[PDB]
């Protein structure tokens, strides 16, 4: 892993592991998402951000602020096979006072061909009160020294999938997976549920026949509220159509929304 | 990853990842177990498997784990490089054994060791069997001929018999179910998932004040993709020891039994 020549992006290579692949002998979308998180953490560490689970700046630590994901959007053209080397390039950009964006490009190391891309929106939050905040001018200055000044987007197209509004699934759902609970392997070093665990929970309500005959092309996921270590989740899915689905994760009891999303699947 | 000079063992280095560590910023025992499985698969691939032999594919036979025993002295921190050496040995007609040594890449010090017992099973009927002469000959060309053990000691923990936990358990975690991330490429529950499920019934106060030193796990029956498991734990003991049982949520059919040893941080 290393910062590129100009120091405004980071690259890292990964050899796809035996336990990281699904029935097709290629990396799962959850393996891909963990690799994106890993290269994001290595980029933050390389530019001097805190190494205590929260990649905060000096001003964020002074005001007890943390970055939290609001949206994850991933598009895969080719999933790497077991033993293949995938190269991932990541960079960050400020989006005024709204928040920040982290983008990724995935490539086949042998051919140099782009096999996937991802983008994520992050918002400022006070870690004590859990109240969302706008980005201050001081933290905007700290981010600017490590981000490209001219816009660089993994998804540049005007009016693209990564920016589409997601509706709320209405009961009854076509499919559901009930009583999903996180175990210790689903938590991060700060004992919060890993962002990738939610992708797995969304996918749990897709019928096995869809997973067996189709490959996942796009996933867009909104994060609304965190699932606590002792919470229980229900994963709901309805076909909206290629095959397209609308998704909802909500707490098992009162039905409080935690995530909403969409997936696009191509026939194998 | 590469076979050593003599071609009778395999070594591989791993950089510990951000999502692979627990509350102490060091690798979880499940991360360690996945790394052992990864270096085991890379060793089998390097010596020509795919992991079955030519005779096993002819008779529809597969290797299945019977026991996993891991002892960790120091868990590697996030960003650290851990080197793992693995090798196999035939145990006559009983089955085979895969052993591992974990080292700190910087210091060269042994930070952990593991051993596992594997048995032959017909893939179709699920019936266990002894290792045939032909299989034993194929394994011998890739295994050391003089005994090499990760756990050589006279009365070592890796060979102790494990009793069955009697109801009522002191602690329990009920209704554990596998998700797609818990399955392997053949849609069977990953052996490491069972270690996680065992550990689920340990109180969070023990995990917060103690470090896991040893875990011995017997595998009795497979958890299917649509099965539900209950994880049971009873204290048997400055060290803390526990007896463990995983059983199907409905009829109470045993799937695993084990023991863990924890030392105060
Ligand atoms: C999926 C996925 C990807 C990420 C990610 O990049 N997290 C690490 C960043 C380092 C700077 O703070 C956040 O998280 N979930
Ligand atoms: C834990 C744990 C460790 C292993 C392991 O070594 N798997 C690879 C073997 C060698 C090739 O056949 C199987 O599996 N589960």
């Amino acid at each position: 892993g290393s910062l590129t020549e100009d120091g405004l992006s980071y690259k890292e290579k990964f050899v796809v592991r035996s336990y990281e692949v699904g029935s097709n002998k290629t990396a799962t979308v959850e393996t891909i998402a963990n690799l994106l998180q890993e290269v994001g953490c290595n980029h933050a560490q390389s530019v001097g951000f805190s190494t205590d689970g929260f990649a905060t700046t000096t001003t964020m630590r002074k005001l007890h602020l943390i970055w939290v994901t609001a949206r994850m959007h991933i598009e895969i053209y080719k999933y790497p096979a077991w033993g293949d080397v995938v190269e991932i390039e990541t960079w960050c950009q400020s989006e005024g006072r709204i928040g920040t964006r982290r983008d990724w490009i995935l490539k086949d190391s042998v051919t140099g061909e782009v096999t996937g891309r991802a983008t994520s929106k992050w918002v400022m939050m006070n870690q004590d009160t859990r109240r969302l905040q706008k980005v201050s001018d001081d933290v905007r200055d700290e981010y600017l020294v490590f981000c490209p000044q001219e816009p660089r987007l993994a998804f540049p197209e005007e009016n693209n999938r990564s920016l589409k509004k997601i509706p709320k699934l209405e009961d009854p759902a076509q499919y559901s997976m009930i009583g999903l609970k996180p175990r210790r392997a689903d938590l991060d070093m700060n004992q919060h549920v890993n962002n990738v665990t939610y992708i797995g929970w969304v996918l749990e309500s897709i019928p096995q026949e869809i997973v067996d005959t189709h490959e996942l092309q796009v996933i867009t996921l909104d994060y609304r509220r965190e699932c606590q270590q002792d919470d229980v989740v229900d994963s709901l899915t309805t076909t909206t159509s290629d095959s397209q689905f609308l998704h909802l994760l909500r707490l098992s009891g009162d039905g409080q929304e935690i995530n909403r999303g969409t997936t696009l699947w191509r026939k194998k």
